[PDB]
């Protein structure tokens, strides 16, 4: 096959992308191994959905697992009484999930279980997938002529030719595995060839984040988690926390070799240890530093020029309401709250008007990072931390550091009950999530 591994891509037809998925436990290859993993298609990753707008989606979920599992869209701005995050799809049976892609709407989404306390192990054994929403700026020369590929960051560790159970710790700090993967394959060679590459990156990962930096390169971000910038933004690194996505074009300089890794990186995960008094929670500290791919430049390489713009950001009304939802903490009980409280489906903890603008403060006041996300309707991250973001476009997910406030801009969409929670999926299973209601 091709030296660079890409999940297989099932497109529209006629406007209609109508699919039969069973979710099933799938004897692999994976990274030089035998293993049974948890797939979508037979396939790890799931294979890739590839839309336009006013596409419709008729897509049918057979569930052949052991236990009920369900479907989030995720970053999709459709209604949840599809992308109904209180679903339950029992063993054996099916669900069809029908819906029309937005009109205005472009970028890299990805689907994934979300029944509430099943999440991390379904989600860490293999069950995603990309969904990619194809825009008629595809078409402007600047990325028409760029190499496009998509870049699945997912880790795993295996036991028995499984996926390793989780411990106590892992639900405290969210599972993170020794094989840190490309698209299901150990450091995969990408040989260029042209010059500007358009990757499109997902981080599906429950909990691992990838500080990603391209020796001897910049980045030129183009799109965030639910559409383009304004214009691109040259970047040293791009931090992609758990449920973000972006897309970015890489403007090779010269022939050569490039790894493009995950730098280390201090997301807050603890250990424990025991020195004579204790025992007591002590810092993992920074991740170790990963390779992703080898990314080999081809011959007298003479990158495109950069798109001068891409999509305005839409001109948002004034916000009617300003929430404030506080993040914290229970280590030692592997619980997670959002103002206080843990989940429960049956309480609304927020609720709010249809076509109209929230401002949402977002404070974590944990130690961890935790990577905030919100069903149903992208948002506008402002600031973080007290620094304005450096560009405009549609968000899902927002990382918050340790004491950071993040302030969104947030134009409720599609009426309905809907959640928000942590994308530390482990966090969202041990509480941390909420219910808001849309009228
Ligand atoms: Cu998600
Ligand atoms: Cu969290
Ligand atoms: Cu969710
Ligand atoms: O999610």
């Amino acid at each position: 096959g091709p030296s660079f591994p890409e999940p297989k891509v099932v497109r529209s037809q006629g406007g209609l992308l109508s699919l039969k998925l069973s979710a099933t436990p799938t004897p692999l290859a994976i990274a030089g191994q035998r293993a049974t993993l948890l797939t979508y298609g037979g396939s790890f990753p799931g294979p890739t959905l590839r839309v336009r707008p006013r596409d419709t989606v008729r897509l049918t979920l057979e569930n052949r697992l052991p236990e009920p599992t369900n479907l989030h869209w995720h970053g999709l701005p459709i209604s949840p009484k599809v992308d109904d995050p209180f679903l339950e799809i029992p063993p054996g049976e099916s669900w069809t999930y029908e819906f029309t892609v937005p009109k205005e709407l472009a970028g890299t989404f990805w689907y994934h279980p979300h029944l509430h306390g099943r999440v991390a192990p379904q989600l860490f054994a293999g069950l995603l997938g990309a969904l990619v929403v194809e825009s008629s700026l595809d078409a402007i020369p600047e990325l028409r002529e760029a190499e496009e590929h998509l870049l699945v960051l997912k880790d795993l560790a295996l036991q028995g030719g499984r996926p390793a159970p989780h411990t106590p710790m892992d639900w405290m700090n969210g599972k993170e595995g020794d094989l840190v993967l490309v698209n299901g394959a150990l450091r995969p060679t990408l040989v260029a060839q042209k010059a500007t590459l358009r990757l499109r990156l997902l981080n599906a990962s429950n909990a691992r984040y990838y500080r990603l930096a391209l020796q001897d390169h910049p980045l030129y971000l183009i799109a965030a988690d639910g559409g383009f910038l304004e214009e691109p933004l040259e970047v040293s690194e791009l931090l992609l926390a758990p449920g973000e996505r972006a897309e970015v074009l890489v403007r090779l300089r010269k022939e050569g070799r490039f790894l493009l890794q995950a730098l280390p990186y201090d997301r807050g995960a603890m250990g424990m240890m025991d020195m004579g008094g204790m025992a007591h929670a002590m810092p993992q500290g920074p991740s170790r530093p990963e390779t992703l791919l080898y990314l080999i430049a081809p011959k007298n390489p003479k990158p495109l020029p950069l798109p001068k713009a891409l999509s305005p950001f839409p001109t948002l009304p004034a916000p009617v309401v300003t929430r404030r939802l506080v993040l914290t903490e229970d280590m030692m009980a592997a619980r997670f709250f959002i103002n206080g409280q843990v989940f429960d489906h049956r309480r609304v903890d927020l609720k709010g008007q249809a076509q109209t603008v929230e401002v949402w403060e977002v404070e974590n006041q944990g130690d961890m990072d935790h990577p905030f996300h919100l069903h149903v309707h992208p948002f506008q991250v402002l600031s973080v931390g007290g620094r304005p973001f450096p560009y405009r476009a549609w968000k899902d997910v927002v990382n918050l550091k340790a004491g950071e406030v993040a302030r969104l801009l947030v134009p409720l969409r599609e009426k309905g009950r809907t959640v928000f929670h942590c994308h530390i999926v482990e966090h969202e299973d041990r509480g941390m999530m909420g219910v808001l209601e849309v009228g």
